[PDB]
């Protein structure tokens, strides 16, 4: 849990920020070999511990590994290093990346999710900004720092007062503050979205309260340009206003695994 600094070696130049501080490349010498590492560096506290705490807990293949944290100049979240950075940005720097492969890439990340459910952890920040890429076939969920365990006796969290990313939030986190794997399944239709239109921001030129009242008339976002109809049915699907019948986790992956070997199947 707790690493050495002095086996901490850190790259001078950042790979950017994130509100919490900075991201850094570095090097964990390990017990023979090095580690290639991502360093989410605070420049609060409380909240890097409990991000660790949770990521701690979770073993999965579609889950960023921390190999860590480590007490120094400031306090370091050490994580495994995916290499081709956050799925938004590299989509939109690699806009000629066939739909098979973001098929491929969002049924990932709903294993990752159907995992995080199964777990009894709400991620609260589900976005195509905190999908990491290990490969251009290879997706991990990182950014575990609103994560919460859920209680053994509810299936949600309730927040004690709304700094909220309200494009990706379900209509009850909004009215009731209540969030869930349900929600989290309606922030993964707005990630759907966001990686089928190659990394572009959703509902683009408005503002929080006119997203909100938009979603309460029933509109939702249209199909982004070359989107299989399948793939925007499960998105609308993820946009179910209520709770109660709205997919879980469970039935959004297995849509994806069906639809992915039904379109591995065509090729
Ligand atoms: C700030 N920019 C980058 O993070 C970034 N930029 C480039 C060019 N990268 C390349 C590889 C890489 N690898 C990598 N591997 C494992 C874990 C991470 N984590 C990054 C975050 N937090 C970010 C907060 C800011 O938004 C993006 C993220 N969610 C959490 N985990 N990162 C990251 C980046």
């Amino acid at each position: 849990v707790y690493l050495d600094r002095k086996l901490l070696t850190l790259e001078d130049k950042e790979l950017g920020s994130g509100n919490f501080g900075t991201v850094k490349k570095g090097y964990y010498q390990m017990k023979k070999v090095v580690k290639t590492v991502a360093v989410k560096i605070l420049k609060l506290k409380d909240e890097l511990l409990a991000e660790a705490n949770v990521m701690q807990q979770l073993d999965n293949p579609y889950i960023v590994r921390m190999i860590g944290i480590c007490e120094a100049e400031s306090w370091m979240l050490v994580m495994e290093m995916a290499e081709l950075g956050p799925l938004n940005k590299y989509l939109q720097q690699n806009r000629h990346v066939k739909d098979k492969n973001i098929i491929e890439l969002v049924h990932q990340v709903s294993m990752g999710m159907k995992y995080l459910e199964e777990s009894n952890f709400v991620h609260r920040d589900l976005a195509a900004r905190n999908v990491l890429l290990v490969t251009q076939h290879y997706a991990k969920i990182s950014d575990f720092g609103l994560s919460k365990a859920l209680r053994a006796d509810e299936n949600y969290y309730k927040a004690q007062t709304h700094k909220w990313p309200v494009k990706w939030y379900a209509p009850e986190c909004i009215n009731y503050y209540k969030f869930s794997s349900k929600s989290d399944v309606w922030s993964f239709g707005v990630l759907m979205w966001e990686a089928f239109s190659y990394g572009q921001k959703p509902y683009r030129g408005m503002k929080g309260s006119e997203v909100t009242a938009m979603l309460e008339k029933g509109e939702r976002m249209g199909c982004p340009a070359g989107c299989p109809r399948e793939m925007y049915d499960l998105m609308n699907l993820c946009w179910t206003y209520d709770v109660e019948n709205r997919p879980g986790f469970a039935a959004v992956e297995l849509r994806l695994r069906n639809y992915y070997y039904d379109v591995v199947n065509h090729h």
